DNA sequence: AGGGTCCTAGGACCCT
DNA sequence: AGGGTCCTAGGACCCT
């Protein structure tokens, strides 16, 4: 029942893609901006103090030299994202996408195969690729250390192939479940990998400074927990399972408390093709008229290109607006499944009439 | 793009099953009761005035001779229901279940096969099995009349097999879509079949006396339509598509108005195994204590037997209560997927604590 | 921002 | 009653 999981986490993905386009952008600090927010920056910029999602002003304050670059159109990032997932699917088919720049792979079946092909004398010659978390000592007769080290060898092969075949650097973390692989992938953060041996699991989770930092524990469950006096990982570990049950639920409770201990039995899901296709347009209260139809015609403009090129067809469209958000959705008529936009704009226009700073159209329920 | 669909509608299903158990119950009027309500009755009882869902009192008023029989445990009905669906799946695999006693089958691929095997001279020798709606005249050079007549021959073979192999009588309606097949299956109502030729589609839908009677038009959309002055099928046919769009939605609108015309492009779905397993317990305010745990232990008692024997395992449980209803659900822990009830009662007990005349537990999200 | 994921609790519909 | 179906609109989570 042992598992070997790798978390692959590309460095400043958007920046990497832009720096590939215009090679001149390298060397100097680089921000990728979405409206008034630098969402991503290359290492240089990050050394100068440009932080994740920093105002284009505060960016130009710690870093007047910034060479900013617009990244509101995610097409090129989305395409490279899937080129990376597909490269990893070639290693082992079971790859889970988390956002655009992170992937989980279950290396278990693959690690086991590489061992039965390996020979007796090799077992002692097994080496780690990259760092070992907390410099922990390897025990070459621990079957679990050997598998995690083979896992680190596969992880380094993936990272080498991502660079060689797509020009992308990134980090990797090798552990026995998704939680720990993701928590250890970032220990050595620029284009490196780390492997976690079980004896250091507690050191790793306790290296966190607030249950905020546990993936699966967002703002809501965080502030909720902070209202029970739970703040450190150890607090959540020792807190009453009972009060937690009745406070957050039976679902949230035991999952969160197990994450507290480094436990995470959740399987690596095959992400396969997307379950949805959305696009967003925000503006300085630019919508209060039939302009919404010029936008929406534009949002949907590029989508129909996307949702078509995919192959499958959506059987539901949705329209989203900001003024918390609201949505009104409807099934896509059969006739409209196969010129469109005359019929589709109309669909979403009446969805729009039923219901302005944001505006989005999402194609979902694909078949 | 022509379709041949059969709607199979067993007569007083519950009664049929009971009359099979204790053959003595035949001959005399028979009611199947659920609390203070005769939900089903054999033809005899129905001749005496016992109507669908009639008080056990009003039942014993038009029909003091009633020989009532309890039918709150649906196990035996549910089992025969699936024996009937499986018999029809043998004819053609694509069978859609609607409730326990109704099934749709798409006979198109099957009718077409029977024709290419049939010979030239036979085409004129094709006959209808059962009634033709509105006594309409057959045109043996109308390819659509011939296919619907082959459809009627398959329908009669199914009904003969349901009787011969399961002892069940029932009705059948043969049409070109689901709506019309279901509307015509009941024209000759006791253990007979009817076929609808297209030239009589309008006669059939206009034979209805209120859009209430169109399947897919329930109480809500009905009263809504009745507020627009729409009452007859012709009203809905001629009513403004536009006002209907803005009143009921773009989804409801065109689907409802097409049903008005006898149009229904919806495909026959393969129902396959159930998507859920529920059981219900209602009582005269009998629950206001740890009794709910004695019930719930009992509701869930039989379910775990059911949801297990199926094979797949649910990955969500739900608890439902009446005091409109309310539900609180949660994922079923991995450990509990495989003794249970010690863990499961507890799960639903805390779901119960979070939230008494009704009480139910439902196992859903099966895999 | 711009973009995803899956769940949940209520609601409509079908049948008896 | 006792039992099903699928949808929807909001909400939580992940990433930038």
């Amino acid at each position: 029942s042992s598992r070997v999981i790798v978390h692959v986490d590309l460095d400043c993905f958007y920046a990497q893609v832009e720096m590939i386009s215009n090679p001149e952008l390298k060397d100097k600090p680089l921000g990728v901006q979405q409206k008034y927010l630098v969402v991503t920056c290359n290492y240089e910029a990050r050394k100068l103090g440009v932080k994740k999602l920093m105002n284009v002003r505060d960016a130009k304050e710690k870093c007047p030299q910034l060479v900013l670059v617009n990244g509101e159109d995610l097409t090129r990032y989305r395409e490279m994202s899937y080129k990376v997932t597909e490269l990893l699917e070639e290693f082992s088919p079971v790859v889970e996408r988390l956002g655009f720049d992170e992937n989980f792979v279950d290396l278990t079946e693959m690690v086991e195969k590489r061992l039965q092909q390996l020979q007796s004398d090799e077992l002692s010659a097994v080496t780690v690729s990259g760092h070992v978390y907390n410099n922990q000592s390897i025990n070459l007769l621990d079957v679990l250390h050997i598998r995690l080290l083979v896992g680190s060898q596969i992880a380094a092969e993936m990272r080498e192939a991502m660079y060689n075949q797509l020009g992308l650097t990134g980090c990797a973390g090798v552990a026995s479940n998704k939680l720990l692989a993701k928590l250890v992938s970032g220990v050595f953060k620029p284009n490196q990998q780390t492997v976690l041996l079980p004896e250091s699991c507690q050191h790793l989770i306790h290296s966190l400074n607030h249950i905020k930092e546990i993936p699966g524990i967002g703002y809501k469950t965080a502030k909720c927990l902070e209202a029970l006096g739970i703040n450190s990982v150890r607090d959540l570990q020792t807190f009453s399972p009972k009060i937690l049950e009745k406070e957050l639920g039976i679902s949230v409770a035991q999952r969160i408390q197990k994450l507290s201990f480094g436990e995470d039995n959740s399987p690596v899901i095959l992400s396969g093709p997307p379950q949805s296709f959305s696009e967003e347009d925000s503006f300085k209260k630019c919508s209060s008229e039939v302009e919404a139809k010029n936008k929406i015609e534009e949002l949907l403009a590029s989508l129909l290109n996307r949702v078509c090129q995919d192959g499958r067809k959506p059987h539901t469209v949705r329209l989203i607006i900001r003024r918390g958000r609201e949505s009104r959705q409807c099934p896509i008529p059969s006739h409209v499944i196969q010129d469109v936009m005359t019929p589709m704009v109309d669909i979403l226009m009446k969805l729009f009439r039923n219901m302005l700073t944001l505006l989005s159209v999402c194609f979902c329920n694909l078949k």
